[PDB]
C-alpha cells in the first residue's frame, strides 16, 4: 500500500529515538498502531497543527495529497481488522474528552466509522473516576490483559488519547514445548541472564548477511504477518540499528529460501509503555499537545489541547500462541550437519504484515527477564 514507506520511515524514526534515550531497557511498540491514531486525530486538526502530525508521521505534504494518505490507513485498517483474521491482534484507541464541551458530530462519526475508534466524554475534575474508566475501558478492550495502565493524571486534563495494542502470535511452524530448557542470554561480554529458550532442528528462512553484519531469521506467524529478527556480530548492534532501511526488509520477504539450522530462541514476554507527548514531541509534533492547538474540528469554540497520550504494546513469543492444532506438516532435513545459531545476545525485530508490508511493531530484546 501506497503509504506503506512513510510508515516504515516513522518506525524507524521512533526506534532511533527510543534506542537513543535508553540503551539498557528492551524496546516494544506499534508504528502502526501510533501512526493510525495520530492520523485520525489529525481529522480534527488544522493548518500548524495538522501538517506537524502528518510531518510528525514522516509525510512530505508538498508530495503527497492528504486523501492518499487517509484512504492509506483506510485500506490497512481494512486488512488489519477482518473478521475471519486468524492474527492474534487486540488493538484499540481511547478518546477522553472533558464533558461540557460541545463536539463536532463529524469528527466523533470520521472516529467511529472510519478508523474504528472509541471517543468518550468524562468528568477530569473527578481525577480516580476519570482514571478508573479509563483504565477500565483498556481491560476490557484486552480481554483482561492490560490493566491499571494510566499511572497518574494531572488535574488540568482536558483530553487524553489512549493507544493499546496486545500480541500474542502462532507459528505456521511452532517450537515444541518439550525442547525448551533454561539457558544463557548474554546482556553484555561478561554477564549473562537464565531464560527459557526454545529450540528446534529444522528449516529455516535464516541467512547471515555481511553488509548488516547480522543473522537474519524470518518466521510466519498465522494470519498474515512475518517476524524478522536481526542478531548483530559482536559490536555490530548499532552499525546495525543504523543500516536497516524498508528495502531491505522487503527484500529479506520476497526470497524464501530455506536452510538447515538449530535455532535457539528465548520464549518471552515484553511489554512497551511510552509516554507520546514526550516521544512525539522529540519527532515534531508539538503544537497539538500545546495552548495553541486548532482543535476546532473537535471542538468548534472552547479552546482545547492533548493533555495526555500513553502507548502500551504486549507480546508473547512462545512456542505456539494456542493450545489446539490441527495442522500437521513435515520438513526434511539433509544429512549434512547444521549450523547452530541461537539468539542468546541482544536483538532487533519486526513485524510485519503481509499484504500492506506495514511493520505492525518493531522492538529490541536486550534482556528478556528485564
Amino acid at each position: 500500500n501506497k503509504i506503506t514507506p512513510n510508515l516504515a520511515e516513522f518506525a524507524f524514526s521512533l526506534y532511533r529515538q527510543l534506542a537513543h534515550q535508553s540503551n539498557s531497557t528492551n524496546i516494544f511498540f506499534s508504528p502502526v498502531s501510533i501512526a493510525t491514531a495520530f492520523a485520525m486525530l489529525s481529522l480534527g486538526t488544522k493548518a500548524d497543527t495538522h501538517d506537524e502530525i502528518l510531518e510528525g508521521l514522516n509525510f512530505n505534504l508538498t508530495e503527497i495529497p492528504e486523501a492518499q494518505i487517509h484512504e492509506g490507513f483506510q485500506e490497512l485498517l481494512r486488512t488489519l481488522n477482518q473478521p475471519d483474521s486468524q492474527l492474534q491482534l487486540t488493538t484499540g484507541n481511547g478518546l477522553f474528552l472533558s464533558e461540557g464541551l460541545k463536539l463536532v458530530d463529524k469528527f466523533l462519526e470520521d472516529v467511529k466509522k472510519l478508523y474504528h475508534s472509541e471517543a468518550f466524554t468524562v468528568n477530569f475534575g473527578d481525577t480516580e473516576e476519570a482514571k478508573k474508566q479509563i483504565n477500565d475501558y483498556v481491560e476490557k478492550g484486552t480481554q483482561g490483559k492490560i490493566v491499571d495502565l494510566v499511572k497518574e493524571l494531572d488535574r488540568d486534563t482536558v483530553f487524553a488519547l489512549v493507544n493499546y495494542i496486545f500480541f500474542k502470535g502462532k507459528w505456521e511452524r511452532p517450537f515444541e514445548v518439550k525442547d525448551t530448557e533454561e539457558e544463557d542470554f548474554h546482556v553484555d561480554q561478561v554477564t549473562t541472564v537464565k531464560v527459557p529458550m526454545m529450540k528446534r532442528l529444522g528449516m529455516f528462512n535464516i541467512q547471515h548477511c555481511k553488509k548488516l553484519s547480522s543473522w537474519v531469521l524470518l518466521m510466519k506467524y498465522l494470519g498474515n504477518a512475518t517476524a524478522i529478527f536481526f542478531l548483530p556480530d559482536e559490536g555490530k548492534l548499532q552499525h546495525l540499528e543504523n543500516e536497516l532501511t524498508h528495502d531491505i526488509i522487503t527484500k529479506f520477504l520476497e526470497n524464501e529460501d530455506r536452510r538447515s539450522a538449530s535455532l535457539h530462541l528465548p520464549k518471552l514476554s515484553i511489554t512497551g509503555t511510552y509516554d507520546l507527548k514526550s516521544v512525539l514531541g522529540q519527532l515534531g509534533i508539538t503544537k497539538v499537545f500545546s495552548n495553541g492547538a486548532d482543535l476546532s474540528g473537535v471542538t468548534e469554540e472552547a479552546p482545547l489541547k492533548l493533555s495526555k497520550a500513553v502507548h502500551k504494546a504486549v507480546l508473547t513469543i512462545d512456542e505456539k500462541g494456542t493450545e489446539a492444532a490441527g495442522a500437521m506438516f513435515l520438513e526434511a532435513i539433509p544429512m549434512s550437519i547444521p549450523p547452530e545459531v541461537k539468539f542468546n545476545k541482544p536483538f532487533v525485530f519486526l513485524m510485519i504484515e503481509q499484504n500492506t508490508k506495514s511493520p505492525l511493531f518493531m522492538g529490541k530484546v536486550v534482556n528478556p527477564t528485564q
